[PDB]
């Protein structure tokens, strides 16, 4: 499974990526359970496009501290070396080459990536989710030059 970070429920908005039923999903609905009062998250699996739901995890770590959280994936940042037929050639921080990294079909990512790549290839990074062996670029960033 993907490496994860804990995210307080008050910091979750529609469109955020969460782990729902063990799967990285884009949140499309946030509601309150009538039975438990907890937040319930409905999401679309980034890889399979199936719907998944999961309710928040409530914990009590210290006196008078009551916390609702969810898990989000740890995103990796890769350099883009080339774009070819709906996939990209990417490079990890350590130089490891990924020859056929898929790009999610979401929010015009491929077109935005192609536009930025053609005007400055190596300031272009992709944010990558890695789940059960599979990797996919799910967003992009233009790296500020000073970095």
């Amino acid at each position: 499974a993907s490496q994860t970070v804990t995210i307080p429920c008050h910091h979750i908005r529609l469109g955020d990526i969460l782990i729902l039923q063990g799967r990285p999903c884009q949140v499309i609905r946030i509601s309150t359970s009538a039975a438990t009062g907890q937040h319930r998250y409905l999401g679309v699996d980034l890889f399979t496009k199936q719907l998944h739901e999961e309710s928040s995890f409530v914990s009590n770590p210290a006196p008078s501290v009551v916390v609702q959280t969810m898990l989000g994936p740890v995103f990796k940042q890769y350099r883009v070396l080339d774009m070819q037929d709906g996939s990209i050639v990417a490079m990890t921080e350590t130089g490891d080459v990924k020859q056929n990294l898929p790009v999610i079909d979401q929010s015009s990512l491929w077109n935005r990536l192609q536009k930025a790549f053609e005007s400055g290839r190596g300031s272009v990074r992709v944010l990558v989710v890695s789940d059960h062996g599979r990797e996919m670029a799910v967003d992009m960033k233009v790296v500020h030059g000073s970095r």
